[PDB]
């Protein structure tokens, strides 16, 4: 019950080094006017990553469009439920054709007034940029983060771990998924930054904060983010949702 005008910008890019974009991103709006942004990073050889990412985003968002709710707790019930049905829908689909290792990350973000609530599965990320500073909101579901949490690495040690991130859960797996949820307040001038790993593997947090500090449109800033990610190497698909909170 605190109306803020908010600008949303979506962009996806294949990257310099890849010939297939298995990321998917889209926005939706339910019958009560509540926007939802869904970003998904798919994995799996010849089109299994494409299918999983586009299916999750399209199915959830199409179901979202038919809903009625305007409260956080109702939206939260919806996220926990829909993600489990999509998890078993993609696993089943992974089994019945021979799709080796089909799965996707998810970030699902709904904006109620000036609050956001997210559901998060994988190594995609959500951050807030305020007064030139990036605040990380999600924790990567990765091998190195499990080692920290069990007391086998320090946080400093994981930051310089030499192996690539092996994901520990994704949508389309046999066991039920455990998504992370979070409610946060957005302040005037903030930027919500929702991205797949292709942004943040190539750019530092402060680099992202730098791009968004300029006086340019949101759409131009999002273009600058992927251009920079490509200049740094572009080794993976880059996909970003930006939300700016108007003053
Ligand atoms: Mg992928
Ligand atoms: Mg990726």
């Amino acid at each position: 019950a605190r109306k803020k005008y908010m600008e949303i910008s979506l962009l996806t890019d294949i990257g310099q080094r890849r010939s297939n974009n298995q990321d998917f991103i889209n926005q939706f709006e339910n019958k009560a006017g509540v926007p939802l942004i869904i970003l998904a990073d798919g994995m799996g050889g010849h089109r299994a990553g494409n299918i999983a990412s586009e299916m999750t985003v399209t199915d959830l968002g199409s179901d979202w469009a038919e809903t009625d709710f305007s409260e956080l707790s109702e939206i939260r019930d919806w996220m926990l439920v829909s993600i489990e049905t999509e998890n078993r829908k993609i696993y089943e689909l992974g089994q019945s054709d021979d799709y080796k290792g089909m799965g996707t990350t998810i970030e699902a973000v709904a904006i109620v007034g000036d609050n956001i609530i997210f559901a998060h599965v994988g190594d995609s990320r959500i951050g807030i940029v305020r007064q030139g500073e990036y605040h990380l909101l999600t924790s990567d579901h990765s091998l190195v983060n499990e080692l920290v949490k069990a007391g086998q690495l320090t946080e400093e040690e994981a930051a310089s771990h030499p192996q690539k991130n092996i994901i520990t859960q994704s949508i389309g797996q046999a066991n039920p998924v455990e998504p992370d949820l979070g409610v946060h307040l957005l302040e005037e001038g903030d930027y919500l930054v929702v991205n797949s790993d292709g942004l943040t593997n190539m750019l530092s947090n402060a680099d992202i904060a730098t791009v968004l500090t300029q006086e340019k449109t949101l759409d131009d800033k999002n273009q600058d983010l992927i251009t920079l990610a490509n200049h740094r190497g572009g080794l993976d698909n880059i996909t970003v949702a930006l939300v700016y909170v108007e003053s």
